[PDB]
């Protein structure tokens, strides 16, 4: 429910920052992509928490729209990775 | 920040109702899609209040991975949406 658009008003925010905490616009990086998952995944600071995953979560971080990750991307990789984290996403 | 991957623990819970709130499991329809919106972007729920994004939030709403919004779709569309919507996300 509503869980989603407050939750996206919060991106919008978390934007502000990874896309102009810088110098790039509203766009990211392989690197900045990183930080989105540790600052907020700590449980990635390990990575090593999800082998299979890790392979998965990376398999994204390395291409990332082959460049930055922009709006829809970080949201997209963001999402890509917590549904392959631990979570409701198939089971857990 | 954190305000991401909490969002993103929220998601885990919002497929959980949006993907098996009627029959479907880890999966969504250009139906249920909009109730994502409408419930959690009430602004929407009027939609003319963005003609432009009308046209794009709904670019994707026809597609939908064409069939059923899956993970990384209710994340990417909402994403879409709430990028095009109101928020930090190209001013606004």
């Amino acid at each position: 429910m509503s869980e989603l658009e407050k939750a996206v008003v919060a991106l919008i925010d978390v934007f502000h920052q990874y896309s102009g905490r810088e110098g790039d616009k509203h766009k990211l990086k392989k690197s900045e992509l990183k930080e989105l998952i540790n600052n907020e995944l700590s449980h990635f600071l390990e990575e090593i928490k999800e082998q299979e995953v890790v392979d998965k979560v990376m398999e994204t971080l390395d291409s990332d729209g082959d460049g930055e990750c922009d709006f829809q991307e970080f949201m997209a990789f963001v999402a890509m990775i917590t549904t392959a984290c631990h979570e409701f996403f198939e089971h857990e």
